[PDB]
């Protein structure tokens, strides 16, 4: 993966090199091994020393910035996406004078040392190309027993207030916000809350979910409860419906006018998860498995090796049979009052996490890879 640390000044500024600085604010209590980095770089090319001014975090030294406490930044490419949440016009307001590229290798997939293997999903909130960023409100954990042919799926709802990994720094915050700093921040968050481990990654959104849909002949469910969805675009019944791409896309969205709200919506959304489950594993899509990759590999990511995926589909192939399917949300108590660390200036809606409830998510978690009851 890919990204950069940079010095930036105010768009107007007269600072047109990082020669012309004597200090730079920087985050050096959270993000001290990049910036010791963009240093020595600065050290090397330009024999140019900085001392650095301790800000809390990258949104601070954006504040300090605008605010003229400081003529110059460092600025992590990665927290641009975080910073942009309270100021979305940053861009336009700064410059950057000097900037350093970076890579970090990517955490290998986990093969699993038994029949069992834990798959999160992550739906990002936007249309358009899967590089897009935003935050992930779909975030469920498919716990798979190829032995027992068991999935459980846990839904953990976007605004479950967690400590937040890597970008979010282990502190609290909505869990939809792990997924602005990428999916590592997703996956870690979430082996950290449920003790387990996150074997591989789907990351999709809007219009990849639109593409599957539409390349899967639809999905069908059992609808519950009648709603409509986009501001009344669509009518569900109660009873079997058959959904379209656009239409199975508002069954996964609405949740205000729901009986249970967003845990309906969760609960639709597993719903889903199910009929998709039954179209790619029908013999024409397993045996044409290779099309399908091909035909959603631009819009989808995934860190599955193609390896594993032959191995799932052709075990499938030769042998059926049907998963059984039971599903679990996290519980908690809506609140808001509590602190968003990434916007610490707003309040938001947040749900704090039942401790029970979560006691109960992970024995069942357990359950299942176990092979138990
Ligand atoms: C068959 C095979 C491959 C193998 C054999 C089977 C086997 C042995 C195992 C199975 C496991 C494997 C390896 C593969 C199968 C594939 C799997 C596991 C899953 C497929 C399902 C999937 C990839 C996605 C479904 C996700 C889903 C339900 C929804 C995504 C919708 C999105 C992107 C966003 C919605 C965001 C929301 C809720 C609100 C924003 O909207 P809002 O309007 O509120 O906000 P605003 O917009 O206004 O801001």
């Amino acid at each position: 993966s890919e990204y950069s640390l940079s010095v930036a000044v105010l768009a107007d500024s007269e600072i047109e090199n990082v020669t012309q600085l004597t200090s730079v604010t920087a985050p050096t209590g959270t993000d001290n091994e990049n910036i010791q980095k963009l240093l020595a770089d600065i050290k090397s090319s330009q024999n140019t020393d900085l001392t650095v001014n301790q800000s809390s975090s990258y949104l601070a030294a954006y504040k300090s910035l605008i605010a003229g406490e400081t003529k110059a930044i460092v600025l992590n490419s990665v927290f641009e996406n975080i910073i942009e949440l309270e100021y979305p016009d940053y861009a336009s307001k700064i410059k950057k004078i000097y900037t350093k590229g970076f890579t970090k290798k990517v955490e290998a997939p986990k093969t699993s040392k038994n029949q069992s293997f834990n798959i999160y999903v992550s739906g990002i909130d936007t249309y358009g190309p899967i590089s897009s960023v935003s935050r992930s409100d779909v975030n469920i954990l498919m716990t798979v027993n190829r032995d027992t042919k068991k999935i459980l799926l846990t839904t953990t709802p976007a605004d479950a207030y967690v400590p937040i990994a890597d970008g979010g720094n282990n502190q609290k915050d909505k869990l939809t916000h792990a997924g602005i700093y990428g999916v590592d921040s997703s996956i870690h968050t979430l082996e950290n809350l449920y003790g387990v481990d996150i074997n591989y990654y789907v990351r999709l959104n809007f219009t990849s979910f639109l593409k599957m849909i539409d390349l899967l002949g639809g999905v069908d469910v059992h609808n519950d409860q009648e709603f409509s969805a986009l501001h009344g675009k669509f009518h569900f019944p109660v009873g079997n419906v058959h959904l379209d791409s656009e239409q199975a896309l508002g069954f996964v969205r609405e949740r205000y006018s729901l009986a249970d709200g967003d845990r309906d919506r969760g609960r639709n959304q597993q719903k889903v998860i199910v009929a998709i489950l039954q179209k790619l594993t029908s013999t024409e899509a397993l045996k044409n498995y290779s099309t399908i990759i091909n035909s959603l590999q631009d819009s989808i990511q995934t860190n599955v090796p193609l390896e594993t995926m032959i191995n799932l589909v052709n075990a499938q192939l030769e042998s059926g049979g049907n998963y059984k399917v039971n599903s679990q949300d996290l519980k908690g108590t809506g609140r808001m009052d509590l602190p968003s660390y990434a916007m610490p200036d707003s309040n938001l809606y947040v749900m704090e996490i039942d401790d029970s409830s979560l006691a109960v998510v992970k024995a069942a978690i357990q359950d299942v890879m176990e092979g138990r009851k």
